[PDB]
């Protein structure tokens, strides 16, 4: 699909049985998304934005549905304010910017 | 112009006669820049984002080239970490994100 900008770019993805809402975020390196649980072991990781650095949980090889397509990369969890698609999953869907 | 996301999306814009390296942000609301000199009155205004929120001045009707596409709108300055082109200015450009 084409997705334009006069609002914010968000769309519904499928993690871990959940449906969730979520931003195709250009200008983020990863994919952080509000706590929740997850399966396997993480690792302790800071990011930093807009504002600062925040803690967040690393899990690796993490599958995840972006409207209908299947993608696998890392996936970050901590206090965000909101949920983040980031580039390494944004590549994995054939994602581009065109203008 | 096509562009892919194996690494950020950083382009070169044009203001105030100078060059600068800017990032293409769809997941940025507004287009803030580095600590910079430019004229006008200024309003103020607080953007929140990953870490929290931060205080930049807002300058309205700016002229900016990106990608040799020229633009008018508001910017907004203060201690960003990198240079972004949010939402307001990427739909001045007609971007759209395609997958
Ligand atoms: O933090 C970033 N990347 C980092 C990131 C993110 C997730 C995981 C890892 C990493 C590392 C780094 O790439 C990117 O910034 C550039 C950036 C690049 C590199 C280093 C630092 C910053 C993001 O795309 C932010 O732009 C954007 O974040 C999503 C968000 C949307 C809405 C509300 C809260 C958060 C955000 O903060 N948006 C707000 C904003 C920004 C500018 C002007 C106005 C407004 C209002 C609101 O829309």
């Amino acid at each position: 699909p084409q997705i334009t900008l006069w609002q914010r770019p968000l769309v519904t993805i499928k993690i871990g049985g959940q449906l969730k809402e979520a931003l195709l975020d250009t200008g983020a390196d990863d994919t952080v998304l509000e706590e929740m649980n997850l399966p396997g072991r993480w690792k302790p990781k800071m990011i930093g934005g807009i504002g600062g650095f925040i803690k967040v949980r690393q899990y690796d090889q993490i599958l995840i549905e972006i409207c209908g397509h299947k993608a696998i990369g890392t996936v970050l969890v901590g206090p965000t304010p909101v949920n983040i698609i980031g580039r390494n999953l944004l590549t994995q869907i054939g994602c581009t910017l065109n203008f």
